[PDB]
């Protein structure tokens, strides 16, 4: 390895793996071709950058190259050609840095001050002018987040440190008001012209010129984003002035329905009466994890991300999702983020040989990314943030749209090239931490999170970044916090977003009543350079602000330190409600302000408008055919199966998951709503829906609105849940505000659902957000161009779930039965802004609206007296794409056909089938169709109700009108149309191989879906007699920072019969936690330290490196009779300790999986013949199982290896296809394992690991499918009552 001075510092460079599969450099390689740039070849090497604070010794050294040596094993090559290096952009910090530097330090490598990786590529190009290499270095990189670099030792430049920037202050004494124009325009301040005129009479009454800084602070306080002008303004439209705010007319939603409500308005999320469950967490005092029987409330939010995703679209999208996050866990005085929600709306997607006829290329902004861009890497980010941080991801919606359209402005393009990048979820909560508590007067105001950098302030300024580790630190020390009780030390807790620490303290202090006194260099920063603006409004991630009672603070700092959650202590709150920023190191006071001044207002806005409407035009029919119509609507994404949206995203982590988007054996992404138990212990629980459909708003803004709050309703309706008023919505506009009709529409459309549709349903909105710059303008050409979006809300509904269990799906049975469609349409048959009319280019003439509010009420009422009397096999609600999408989505997950008339739904075959109207089809018993239809019929509904057919076992899809044939073809032939988009997307952004086997198996008709063979009693408790005498073994509940299922694992050992002990490595490291004591281990999963260095190896190095810790691990495997499981990231960790484990010599390593694609799944395995004394009895059973992870491949070091382990009957798990036979074909096997290997155990059977969640599927209720007789046990919960059992 290379050492070079990096001025007081010394810079080792150190030479890693290969960083590209061959399928990777063929695309390369395929693309230089395609860009004619003649490139004989390329291959990559990662390059590892260690600045050192000091020296090396030769151990600590072989240790550096060791926590440096990960990944898979591909083909080396010595370099040659031209060398181009990608590192991150100098004055930036990659989160690899972040993570990997943590490693180092817990290592025991405190002379590494930080750890960079890069890339260097190797390019045989011999020809190519300098031009084409610009081209080469311009396709190796990410021109906003990275850099290429024509040497190693320009690395360098990463790591110079700048001496700290002097605040400045702006000359309004000295120039008048010139200087705030000045200032404005050089600090984009963005202000008013009455924001110039309120600063500078401010600071002409102070008699001193504004710093720098404190205009700042102000104009990110003042923005639209940040102050919500046009939600608070006064209107007058057409002549008249309003009587309310917008915000006030969603406010008369609460005012109307209080019910449920604990808190609207005042935080930033809702809460919502929940349940009284069995809340399950490690004691305080005793480290043991036991169950606390109390009401579990339910917070819930929803935000957006739109600006910074049309630039980077991977730190928008993850952030988007990591802000969310906060604000859950920053809810009251602490709460626990439990399940999340994605929402995405782009322009066309254009994908390179699957253009579709509707398609048109109209151009784009340069300094934006494409719609394609977007839903490539924006998925990716934000489920990279949701899988690290570790909640499942469990509904979402995807819609594209970009069209010319005779709409309210006439003839224009509408769509979004500023996309829409949604993220929401639920969280759990205390009742006595829903109110937040007051601020004492010599409170600690601390900042809990991550070191600031420059972030937030080619548009460089919108790249963020993303580090969920870090957060999920940070919640865990909130998790503390809360499980204090009524010691819970957290008086306020706030998130950090917008305006960073500028915003978020005196937001903070000023809740509170009080002031506070800041000191700037306390704050944590990992950039030296930064000028106090910098530091004090960089937006820089994970962190949140806090007030700690002065005598709770070693408390706090107990508990931090115990999770390697930093913090700081930053200031004091005040009486005096004046705010002060002091600087030790140029001793004097960037800001010195009452908070009068700062936080006073100009005046309210006043929007004076006028109604826009557009004709809209009959549909044109000339080239639409039934059958050509049904093909092109199952290609459009918004329709279309969205796979490449949900594999992504782990959809088990908390063992709390019931009812996620894939639905029945054949695994198929067509759940209606998502469903969480409220806890580990219980059948009640909370349900998440969204309801949109924009392109409705370019014909009618209020039915827009109307049909979102309706589709919410028609998603959630076939969960039990009871009362309407238990449903509680968010409300998300968002719009091009200024655009010609677009802010009359935005009034109607607020007005018609929370003066109107809301109130009369009883539906609250506690909760809301806005996003109003929703256009794009650039030049193209000669040409002034602008894509504007439609108004786009979107409503997500959430509700107390009164029974987990009785969720329908659209998973047809082929029992006897009856298929009924409820047309809340009426018969309208509405074809304007359908699925149907974008397919042909059309907008269209009137669209769907909600008929008939009773109606509507009744409809869902209904639904809640056939779902409570489990009267329902199935239902499917109508959308996107009408009744001919929702039957065949019902008979994709069927795996079946339908015989359907719709000869009662009027002449207009092609209305009857494409409409987007309210409602949807249920499927009942044949001889329970009566009765139905009685009591449909006394909510209202008997003419809106119309008998269609039934499912039947095969492969027809027939629609009838009398005795005509409307449209019959095979199902299986639909469903791989419908399959299309998601094939495509996978087919670009992962292993095409992979996303080819998985597509093509969709059309094996044969396949006979997840299904089980069970070789023992799946309900013979054999733990039960030692449960019986009361004696319970411990267990060691390991993790390491950035674990994230301990809590299951826990909750898993403790239904065995143990007493599920928390031990952290910082227990183990501290000696407050000895081994020695226990008989039983088990290492969770999760994503320590965001996998960097290898998924498990920084946490297996940190156990092989310290003498001490890792002397107590090997001591505790050779003993005779200790028993240990190692799950996912356990797994992993417990692959790369074989040298303390007895027995482990053959064992593989795990990396890469083959897809190069996390891989969320519901798996099919069987239980192989091995020593493993956890899978005793089970052998030859098959049932499937979660599988989450990224680093699953078993990777032997050659055949001879895995020959061995094989030979030596070492393997106790193995993935199997549906019809049982071991694989390697994908998906089934979801990582590429050889011999579908995915559990080893050792020679005598007491150390076990396994890449699935055996712990995430303990419960009968939290497998995605399983067989309709199972009790409250899977099959996996033998294993946790084997270990019971043989340790007697
Ligand atoms: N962006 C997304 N992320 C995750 N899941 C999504 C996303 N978009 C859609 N889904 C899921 O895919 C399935 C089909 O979506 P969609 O057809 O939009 O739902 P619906 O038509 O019932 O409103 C649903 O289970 C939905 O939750
Ligand atoms: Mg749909
Ligand atoms: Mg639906
Ligand atoms: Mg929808």
């Amino acid at each position: 390895a290379g050492l070079v001075p990096r001025g007081s510092h010394m810079m080792e460079i150190l030479r890693g793996s290969p960083a590209l599969s061959a399928f990777r450099i063929n695309k390369l390689l395929a693309r230089f071709q395609a860009a004619n740039l003649q490139v004989h070849n390329i291959y990559a090497e990662y390059v590892h950058f260690a600045d050192l604070n000091a020296p090396l010794n030769d151990s600590e050294q072989a240790q550096l190259t060791r926590l440096l040596q990960y990944g898979p094993a591909l083909s080396s090559h010595t370099p040659a050609g031209k060398l181009l290096l990608v590192t991150p952009r100098p004055g930036t910090i990659s989160p690899w840095s972040s993570k990997a530097t943590d490693i180092a330090h817990n290592c025991g490598l405190q002379q590494v001050d930080r750890l960079e990786r890069g890339v260097a590529y190797y390019i045989e190009a011999s020809t190519l002018t300098a031009e084409q290499w610009r081209q080469v270095a311009a396709e190796l990189h990410d021109r906003m987040m990275e850099t290429v670099f024509s040497s190693l030792t320009d690395a360098e430049k990463l790591f110079i440190h700048h001496q700290p920037a002097p605040v400045s202050s702006v000359d309004l004494l000295g120039e008048g008001r010139q200087a705030l124009i000045d200032a404005n325009l050089r600090l984009g301040l963005a202000l008013a012209e009455d924001e110039i005129d309120y600063l500078q009479e401010a600071f002409t009454k102070l008699g001193r010129n504004p710093n720098d800084i404190e205009l700042y602070m102000f104009a990110q306080a003042n923005s639209e984003h940040c102050r919500h002008k046009i939600f608070n303004a006064d209107w007058i439209i057409d002549g008249k002035p309003q009587p309310k705010s917008l915000f006030k007319m969603i406010k008369n939603t609460f005012e109307t329905t209080p019910d449920y409500v604990l808190s609207a308005y005042k935080d930033n999320a809702a809460v919502m009466e929940g349940s009284a469950v069995g809340r399950y967490f490690a004691d305080h005092n005793t480290g043991r994890y036991d169950f606390h029987q109390e009401p579990a409330h339910i917070l819930m939010k929803v935000e957006t991300h739109n600006h910074p995703t049309a630039i980077s679209p991977w730190p928008g999208a993850a952030t988007g999702s990591g802000g969310e996050i906060r604000d859950e866990g920053a809810t009251g005085r602490g709460a626990k983020p439990k399940a999340g929600l994605v929402g995405f709306s782009v322009s066309n997607l254009r994908i390179p040989g699957f253009e579709q006829p509707w398609e048109e290329d109209f151009g784009k902004p340069e300094r934006i990314v494409t719609a394609l861009d977007i839903m490539t890497e924006g998925p990716l980010g934000g489920a990279a943030f949701n899988n690290e941080f570790g909640r499942p991801a469990l509904t979402g919606y995807f819609r594209t749209y970009e069209e010319k359209v005779n709409s309210h402005n006439g003839e224009e393009l509408r769509g979004y090239h500023k996309p829409i990048m949604l993220a929401g979820g639920i969280g759990n909560i205390r009742a006595d931490h829903v109110q937040k508590g007051e601020i004492v007067v010599g409170a600690k105001l601390i900042v809990l999170g991550g070191p600031a950098m420059n972030i937030g302030l080619l548009d460089f300024a919108s790249v963020q970044r993303d580090n969920p580790e870090m957060e999920r630190r940070c919640q865990e020390v909130i998790d503390r916090c809360w499980q204090l009780g009524d010691a819970n030390p957290i008086l306020f807790i706030h998130d950090v977003g917008a305006g960073g620490l500028s915003n978020a303290m005196p937001e903070l202090v000023s809740d509170g009543g009080r002031g506070g006194k800041f000191e700037l260099r306390d704050i944590l920063s990992d950039e030296p350079g930064m000028s106090p603006l910098e530091i004090w409004c960089n937006e820089s991630q994970e962190r949140y602000v806090l007030a700690v009672a002065a005598d709770q603070l070693p408390l706090f700092d107990e508990l931090c330190k115990r999770e390697r959650a930093p913090y700081a202590v930053i200031g004091d709150a005040t009486e005096e409600q004046h705010l002060s920023l002091h600087d030790n190191h140029f001793d004097n006071q960037p800001i010195d302000l009452p908070l009068d001044v700062l936080l006073g207002k100009t005046p309210k806005m006043t929007r004076d408008v006028q109604t826009l409407k557009a004709k809209g035009d009959a549909l044109n029919r000339a080239d639409i055919t039934i059958a050509d119509a049904v093909k092109r609507v199952l290609h459009l994404p918004t329709v279309a199966e969205k796979t490449f949206l949900v594999t992504i995203g782990d959809r088990t982590v908390t063992g709390m998951v019931a009812r996620d988007q894939m639905v029945g054996p054949w695994q198929v992404p067509v759940a209606d709503c998502a469903v969480t138990t409220a806890s580990l212990d219980s059948y009640y629980g909370e349900a998440m829906s969204i309801g949109e459909r924009a392109p409705v708003a370019l014909l009618d803004f209020a039915a827009s609105a109307r049909l979102a709050v309706g589709e919410a309703l028609t998603n959630i309706a076939a969960t039990q849940i009871g009362d309407i008023k238990r449903i509680k919505l968010s409300a998300n506009w968002m719009a091009a505000a200024g655009h010609p009709g677009e802010d009359a529409g935005l009034y109607d459309a607020v007005k018609a659902v929370g003066e109107e549709l809301c109130p009369q349903l009883g539906l609250t909105i506690p909760v809301g957000k806005d996003s109003m710059s929703m256009k794009t303008r650039w030049q193209e050409g000669n040409e002034q161009r602008e894509m504007t979006s439609p108004l786009s809300l979107v409503i997500s509904a959430f509700a107390r779930v009164e029974d987990v269990r009785h969720t329908l799906t659209p998973q047809l049975s082929t029992e006897d039965n009856a298929l009924l469609l409820i047309d809340l349409g009426k018969g309208h048959n509405a074809l304007g802004a359908t699925a149907l009319a974008q397919v042909y280019r059309q907008l269209g003439d009137k669209p769907a609206d909600v008929r008939d509010v009773a109606q509507l009420k009744g409809f869902y009422d209904a639904m809640q007296a056939l779902v409570a009397a489990r009267k329902l096999l199935a239902w499917h609600d109508r959308s996107d794409g009408g009744l001919l999408v929702t039957l065949a989505e019902m008979a994709f997950a069927g795996h079946c056909g339908v015989q359907v008339d719709i000869a009662a739904l009027g002449d207009d075959h092609l209305a009857a089938l494409f409409n987007e109207e309210l409602g949807g089809v249920i499927q009942v018993r044949a001889e329970d169709r009566d009765a139905v239809e009685a009591l449909l019929a006394q909510y209202g509904l008997a003419d809106c109700v119309h008998y269609l057919g039934q499912a039947l076992a095969g492969d027809r899809f027939v629609i009838t009108a009398n005795d005509q044939t409307v449209f019959s073809e095979s199902r299986t032939t639909l469903r791989v149309w419908w399959a299309e988009t998601t094939w495509q997307m996978q087919r670009l952004r992962d292993n095409p191989q992979c996303a080819d086997q998985e597509h093509e198996a969709k059309a094996n008709d044969t396949d006979p879906g997840l299904n089980v063979k069970l070789s023992f009693d799946i309900n013979e408790d054999i733990a039960a007699p030692y449960i019986a005498t009361g004696a319970r073994p411990k267990v060691a509940v390991l993790r390491e920072q950035g674990v994230n299922d301990h809590v299951e694992m826990a909750a898993a050992f403790h239904r065995a019969g143990f007493d599920a002990i928390d031990v952290h490595m910082s227990d183990l490291l501290g000696g407050r936690i000895g081994l020695g004591n226990f008989h039983a281990l088990v290492a969770c999963g999760g994503f320590s330290y965001g996998d960097v260095l290898g998924a498990g190896e920084g946490w297996a190095k940190s156990i092989l490196f310290n003498h001490r810790v890792r002397d107590e691990f090997e001591t505790f495997f050779h003993r005779p009779q200790t028993l240990a499981l190692g799950v996912c990231n356990g797994c992993q960790m417990m692959s790369n300790l074989r040298e303390l484990i007895p027995g482990s010599e053959l064992w593989p390593r795990f990396v890469r999986n083959h897809s190069d694609r996390f891989e969320a799944r519901f798996s099919l395995v069987e239980v192989t013949q091995s020593p493993s004394l956890l899978l005793q009895g089970m052998v030859g059973s098959q049932m499937p199982i979660a599988v989450s992870h990224g680093e699953g491949r078993v990777e032997v070091r050659d055949d001879a290896h895995l020959a061995a382990l094989e030979s030596k009957g070492l393997v106790a798990l193995r993935y199997v296809d549906n019809f049982g036979k071991v694989t390697e074909t994908y998906p089934a096997n979801p990582n590429g394992s050889p011999n579908g290997i995915t559990a080893v155990t050792t020679e005598n059977g007491r150390v076990t690991i396994m890449m699935p969640h055996p712990e995430r599927v303990f419960r009968t209720v939290a497998n995605s499918w399983h067989p309709e007789n199972w009790g409250e046990d899977s099959p996996w919960m033998r294993i946790f009552r084997n270990a019971r059992k043989q340790l007697g």
